[PDB]
C-alpha cells in the first residue's frame, strides 16, 4: 500500500547497518580493515589495469615479432595477421 | 674442418644474393610483390601490436572489474588480486 515509504524505510534500515558496519571494521586492530572509499577503490583498480595491460602488451609485441621476423613482403604480412587471428 | 671462414663466407653468399633478390622484386610489375622497408614493417608491426594491446586491455579492465565489484576493504582487495597476479 505504502510502497514507495517502504522502500525508503529499507534504505533507513540498510543505512545504520551499513555505517554500524563500519564502525565495527574500523574497531579492529588491522588498518587494512578499513573500508575503502569509491575513489581508492577506482585508484586501485586503474593502477591494477595499468599493470596487467602493459604485462599484456610485453608479451603481445614479442610474440607478433617473432612472426613478423619472417615476412619481406605485402601478401606475407596478411598471412601472418590471419596466422595471428 | 668447419672453420669460421666457413660460416662467414655462406653468410656473405646469403647476404649478396639476398639483396639482389629484393632488387629484383623492388623491380616486378604488381606493386604489392615489393618488399616492404625496414620502417614500413615496424610501422605495421606496432600497428598490430597496439591494435592486440588496446583489445587486451578492454578484457583485462573489464575483467579486473567484475573483481573489484566484490572487494570493500584494503585486505579484501589484496586478497582478489593474490589469484590474479
Amino acid at each position: 500500500d505504502l510502497t514507495m515509504e517502504d522502500l525508503t524505510a529499507k534504505i533507513s534500515q540498510l543505512t545504520v547497518e551499513n555505517r554500524e558496519l563500519r564502525k565495527a571494521l574500523g574497531s579492529t586492530a588491522d588498518p587494512r580493515d578499513r573500508p575503502l572509499t569509491a575513489t581508492e577503490k577506482e585508484a586501485q583498480l586503474t593502477a591494477t589495469v595499468g599493470a596487467m595491460s602493459a604485462a599484456a602488451a610485453k608479451k603481445i609485441e614479442a610474440r607478433v615479432r617473432t612472426i613478423f621476423s619472417k615476412v619481406v613482403t605485402q601478401k606475407q604480412v596478411d598471412d601472418a595477421l590471419k596466422g595471428l587471428s
